[PDB]
DNA sequence: GGTTCTAGAACC
DNA sequence: GGTTCTAGAACC
């Protein structure tokens, strides 16, 4: 099936080195991290997922079953993961499934 | 060489006749605990002897295991969800490169 | 179960 | 060779 924008520069985002202070891989390519929300809305969002706000954008990643990682033991800095949304592997996302 | 608690839980994951109380993922990339309460009683009394429910958590987050949690109706039973990037279903030779965090 | 002891590894 | 770290065993 073909690959929803969404997800494409979703993976195109987090992948680019120069976003890397506001979203970024984690050191083992797994997942991914959003930083400072309060600045990712006015920066990204309105340039990469035009019309969304924060709420809205996280619920595009619950529909294609992101989950979230948090520490066993307790910038902001929020952590999300899909077995398929890999580092260096942008094939992947064709296994991405809506719900 | 591989700490015991380590290679005793990834044998003890994989063990399909645990697996009511703690199993692999469909993925394979993270673990579940249900029903904590029995779990604690019938599993870390055999496989963790001198350990509460507490110091188990607390070995895993010393291990750098995550909680796997849905971006937010209760399951008939708790449900935990912990991973790390080197413990993984079919493959029992990345422990080795479990580290103390 | 938490703390202490120590052999041996990790790292320089 | 010297220091710190870590895992398992004894001690509480
Ligand atoms: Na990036
Ligand atoms: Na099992």
């Amino acid at each position: 099936h073909h690959v929803p924008a969404f997800l494409t520069k979703l993976w195109t985002l987090v992948s680019d080195p120069d976003t890397d202070a506001l979203i970024c891989w984690s050191p083992s390519g797994n997942s991914f991290h959003v930083f400072d929300q309060g600045q990712f809305a006015k920066e990204v969002l309105p340039k990469y997922f035009k019309h969304n706000n924060m709420a809205s954008f996280v619920r595009q990643l619950n529909m294609y079953g992101f989950r979230k990682v948090v520490h066993i033991e307790q910038r902001d800095d929020t952590e999300f993961q899909h077995p398929c949304f890999l580092r260096g592997q942008e094939q992947l996302l064709e296994n991405i499934k809506r719900k």
